């Protein structure tokens, strides 16, 4: 599936190139197979630009078109010529720069408005010029050389994101949203280009990467995703009284979490006994599922070991996940806080656990991990987090 394509690409280098890949080029490699878009930081010699080309080649093969840019008239020629003598006569080649032979042109401007081509390599001067027909193009690779040259106007950053594949709109909510401190999420169903950068010294200037991490399917940063806003909170019983003064405030929107099925079945006929809307996972998944999501139901148990941010608020378990399995607890628990509409809306996670060993356990790893605190009862401000929830969740449905 995904080693198969990698080693494809692997064989194809080596056979066109006439050697084989750097370490650096094999790293780079296995992320232009999972489509991922990144920057490249080596110094100079590494290979950098051989491997944007080959990278070119070898998409131009699938029929996908690219564009390369550099920074100089010299690399444009320079590229050029060895695109040519590298490429089955097939593939479809034209570059662009101010020193062209008028013939040499119009071949290019021909091809580029008949959108006959598979790879254009230009200068970031042409970038400069055609920001209007360039906006228009949809690349799926866009290579550029030294990016600090074509950094220094914010207008051509957009064209480049445009290039990829990202309208206008998104670009300038993004670019919008960052102004105002918030997070960004891309919309999943655009499918943009790969877009790489060489950075020559890995520049420190802090906004172009983020709209870049943002808009592009970046390499993965963190661990733990920045988007989790949620408050931890310990009981030590397992008191059933005590879950239900929560679920009396909590009313809505509730998951719970036991450790086996039968103890999932105990809550739930304690629940239902208490004439609480209640539904589990175990008998019949789907209706539940739907009920839960609709508004029919109020709290959904479950069994570790296996709906919406809209509909997901609080998220309870009845005994920590064994382990403890911190993994599973912070996926868990991060169901009940997703961006929605723009917005980090609230969660909330309550721990029912008598064990002290156990839930010291989780508490240290859950800190060394998501850096996130797990509080006792009687720290928690029930009406502020409840408001929380409430209120966050308002924000996002305004849209
Ligand atoms: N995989 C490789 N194995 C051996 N030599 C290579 C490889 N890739 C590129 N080269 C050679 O290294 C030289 C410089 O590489 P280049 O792609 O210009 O790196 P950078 O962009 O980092 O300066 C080129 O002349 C090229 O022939
Ligand atoms: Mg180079």
């Amino acid at each position: 599936e995904f080693w198969n394509e990698y080693e494809d690409f692997r064989s194809f280098f080596k056979k066109k190139f006439g050697k084989d890949l750097t370490g650096y080029q094999r790293l780079w490699a296995k992320r232009i197979v999972q489509g991922k878009s990144f920057t490249m930081v080596a110094p100079t010699g590494v290979g950098k630009t051989t491997f944007g080309m080959m990278t070119a080649l070898w998409l131009a093969r699938k029929g996908k078109k690219s564009a390369l840019v550099f920074p100089t008239v010299t690399l444009v020629k320079q590229t050029l010529e060895r695109l040519q003598k590298l490429a089955d006569e097939k593939v479809k080649i034209f570059g662009f720069y101010s020193s062209m032979k008028k013939e040499e042109k119009e071949k290019f401007e021909k091809s580029f408005e008949e959108d006959d081509y598979h790879i254009l390599v230009f200068s970031t001067q042409f970038v400069s010029k055609n920001r209007e027909k360039l906006s228009q193009k949809r690349f799926d690779f866009v290579f550029v050389d030294d990016v600090d040259a074509v950094l220094k106007a914010s207008r051509n950053i957009d064209t480049l994101l445009m290039m990829v594949g990202i309208p206008e709109e998104i670009i300038r909510k993004a670019f919008s949203t960052i102004k105002q401190g918030k997070i960004y999420e891309r919309p999943k169903n655009l499918k943009p280009g790969i877009l790489v950068v060489s950075s020559a010294t890995a520049k420190p200037r802090g906004i172009r990467p983020l709209l870049f991490r943002d808009l592009l399917n970046f390499t993965v940063g963190r661990l733990v995703s920045v988007a989790r806003n949620i408050t931890h909170v310990r009981i030590s019983s397992r008191s059933k009284e005590k879950l239900v003064e929560l679920l009396e405030i909590f009313r809505d929107g509730i998951l719970i979490f036991a450790q086996t099925e039968e103890e999932g079945k105990e809550l739930y006929e304690y629940l239902k006994r208490f004439k609480f809307n209640v539904g589990e996972t175990w008998s019949e998944f789907e209706k539940n599922f739907e009920d839960f999501k609709v508004g029919k139901i109020n709290i959904l148990i479950g069994v570790q070991a296996y709906d919406l941010p809209e509909r997901i608020k609080y998220v309870i378990f009845w005994g920590t996940p064994s382990g403890p399995d911190v993994y599973t607890y912070i996926q868990a628990s991060g169901r009940s806080s997703r961006i929605l509409n723009g917005v980090l809306v609230k969660g909330v996670s309550v721990i029912f656990e008598e064990d002290e060993e156990i839930f010291e356990s989780l508490k240290t790893r859950l800190l060394l991990i998501a850096e996130e605190e797990i509080i006792e009862e009687a720290e928690a401000n029930w009406k502020e987090l409840v408001h929380e929830v409430e209120e966050s969740r308002r924000r996002s449905e305004r849209e």
